[PDB]
């Protein structure tokens, strides 16, 4: 059980350089309406958008492999890999680099479908348990295994000592109930190479099924500067969570000694599951219900950082969609912002774009 700290590795920020980006492929009918064709189209657009900036590796199950290979341009690598769902942010390896056996490693955290037998999103995650090792074993990258539950969507970093997380997820009884905050914290200092932490109380409103991972709540936009899901509608259940996190962050000082500057990134108008979308879900007794009228957990903070690229959602609220793009462009002056139409199609299953990706950092030399 040696740690990454003992070998010099740590996790770099999303803005650092990447070899390529990993993405899975949707399939299960109890989570992807209409035999997943609508979401397959959006996943495929996501993978084509990211390939304009950097190489994409898509992975599809044996049954789906030919379908994904026909849909995607040949420039997108398509590899066979069995999984139980397609959120590679959370079953993907969290990659870590060493500054001086390769110069890149990846951690394979334990997984339980966002809480386990009694509070998770589905009842069988056996294939999801090998996707971590299958990716690093296909890339010939060393694997540090952890027995603690953890999802990449529940942990962010600035690449300079500050890990950003959520109490709702990390300190949840469906996660690591026998671990205190200092135990879990000590593991993250050891495995992510971090020194300090910023704990926001909860995840985004409507993310109760996954326990509120941070990438739908807040991330860093560069050092010392985080984007925060926001609303001014005081009647929305999200407003008290945004103002709460704004209080916390504005009194936060990072590991390098900087006062945190929060930029607000306004969520779209409230979005709700429709009967046309819910009735496309096949109820089989293996996944949680997807009901019309539902408050879909939808925020623009759940984008991806590719080499000089920003892959951002478009949810259909034309006013909020345009205002998120203005906000993001003002923020990554050295990247090009690209939008994904029908973002709402991967969000019906509770996630979006960052949710579906796994960056592989370029290996140092
Ligand atoms: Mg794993």
């Amino acid at each position: 059980r040696e740690s990454p700290a003992e070998h010099g590795y740590y996790m770099p920020a999303e803005w650092d350089s990447h070899a390529q980006t990993w993405i899975g492929w949707p399939e299960r009918q109890d989570n992807w309406r209409h035999n997943a064709l609508p979401a397959q189209r959006v996943f495929a657009g996501v993978a084509k958008a990211i390939s304009k900036f950097e190489p994409v590796t898509v992975c599809a199950s044996p049954a789906q492999w030919e379908n994904a290979r026909k849909q995607l341009p040949e420039d997108i690598r398509v590899v066979e890999m069995s999984m139980n769902d397609s959120w590679f942010r959370d079953s993907g390896p969290t990659f870590i680099v060493r500054k001086r056996n390769r110069n890149i490693a990846g951690i394979d955290w334990n997984f339980n479908a966002w809480g386990g037998a009694n509070d998770g999103c589905y009842n069988d995650w056996s294939h999801d348990l090998l996707v971590s090792r299958k990716i690093l074993a296909l890339e010939r990258i060393p694997r540090f295994q952890h027995s603690m539950i953890l999802e990449g969507g529940s942990i962010h970093v600035d690449g300079e000592g500050t890990c950003l997380v959520t109490e709702e997820c990390l300190l949840n009884k469906n996660r690591n109930p026998h671990m205190s905050k200092e135990q879990i914290e000590e593991e993250l200092k050891k495995y992510l190479g971090v020194q300090s932490f910023i704990w926001l109380p909860r995840g985004l409103y409507g993310d109760e099924d996954t326990n509120g991972h941070i990438d739908n709540m807040c991330c860093f936009a560069r050092p010392g500067v985080v984007l925060l899901s926001w609303t001014d509608d005081e009647t929305d259940p999200q407003y008290e969570r945004s103002v709460e996190a704004l209080s916390v962050l504005s009194n936060s000082i990072d590991a390098r000694g900087r006062k945190i500057q929060v930029i607000k990134l306004y969520i779209p108008e409230p979005l709700y599951m429709t009967e046309e979308e819910s009735s496309g879900i096949t109820q089989d007794g293996e996944a949680i219900p997807r009901l019309a009228g539902t408050r879909l957990a939808a925020s623009y903070v759940n984008f991806y950082i590719a080499n000089g690229g920003i892959i951002a959602p478009q949810f259909g609220d034309p006013i909020r969609d345009k205002e998120a793009i203005r906000v993001l462009s003002d923020t990554f002056p050295h990247h090009s912002v690209v939008g994904i139409e029908n973002a709402r199609e991967i969000v019906l299953a509770g996630g979006n774009i960052h949710c579906i990706t796994q960056q592989q950092p370029a290996e140092p030399t």
